[PDB]
C-alpha cells in the first residue's frame, strides 16, 4: 500500500513531523510521526502517522540516513509538494502546548 | 450501564492556558475517540493534576464523545477562548511534559 | 542503573539541547524524569549517545534521580541558559532509535 499525495501549498505549512526509526547510518527507516490538523497533508487525508516516508519530489528517503535527510528537508521546506509514502489512526485536532 | 471511571473538573483559567494536546484516534469519520495528547507544566490542566495524557475527553463545558475530528477541530477553536471557566469531563484511561526547548 | 553515561555538550556549536524532559508517576519525586524527544539540529542529537527514554539522573550541579516534577521545571529554567558546558547524566533506560528530523508543527 504506496500513496503519491500533492500537497496544496497555497490553500495551507504541512503539519507533520518526520522521523527516524534506528537511522542514524541509513539501515532504519523514515516515517511520519504526527500529524496536526489545519495543515497540507492533514487536509489530503490520506497520510497517517507511522506511515513510511519513501519520497518527498525528488528526494529518495527509503535508504538515506537522518542526517542526509535533514540535508535535503531543509533545502525542500524553503524553496509544490509531492510525498509518497507506505501505509504502516492518531491525529492531533488542536494543541495550546507552547 | 457503569463501564468507565469518570471525572469532571473546572479549571483555573484565571491563573492560567491548557497545556494539552487533544488528539483523535481513528476518528475521522466520528466512529473513533477523541483522547488527551500531551500535557505540558505551566497549564491549568497540569496545575489542577488529575487529568492524564490518554484520558478520554468526553465534554467541554460541548458533548466530544461521538464527535468526528473535523467537528472537533471547529468546536475547540471557538469554544476554549470563550470567559469564563473551563470544565472538562473525561473518561480516566487507567508522561508530563515539564521542559523543552526544541523550538 | 547498570549503565550510565555523562556526556558534555558543547554550547559553543549548538544553541539549544533540542529535547524534551518528561515527568513519569513523579508529581512527588517518587517516579522518573525521562528524556522525552530528540531533535536533530541540537547538541543532544549531535552528540547522538542519549536515547528517548533514557532516565535523566544529573543536569551540571543538580541531582534529578528523586526530585518531584515541579522541582525540575524550575530548575531546568534556572540553569540550561547559565554560562559554560551542560552535563548530562542519564541511565540507559531507553530505547527505540527515535529520533525527530524535522517538523512544522507549531
Amino acid at each position: 500500500n504506496i500513496i503519491t499525495v500533492t500537497l496544496n501549498m497555497e490553500k495551507y505549512f504541512l503539519g507533520i513531523s518526520i522521523v527516524g526509526q534506528s537511522n542514524e547510518r541509513g539501515d532504519g527507516g523514515i516515517y511520519i510521526g504526527s500529524i496536526m490538523k489545519g495543515g497540507a497533508v492533514a487536509a489530503d487525508g490520506r497520510i497517517e502517522p507511522g506511515d513510511m516516508l519513501l519520497q518527498v519530489n525528488d528526494m529518495n528517503f527509503e535508504n538515506m540516513s537522518n542526517d542526509d535527510a535533514v540535508r535535503v528537508l531543509r533545502d525542500i521546506v524553503h524553496k509544490p509538494i509531492v510525498l509518497t509514502v507506505a501505509k504502516s489512526g492518531e491525529i492531533v485536532l488542536w494543541s495550546d502546548i507552547p
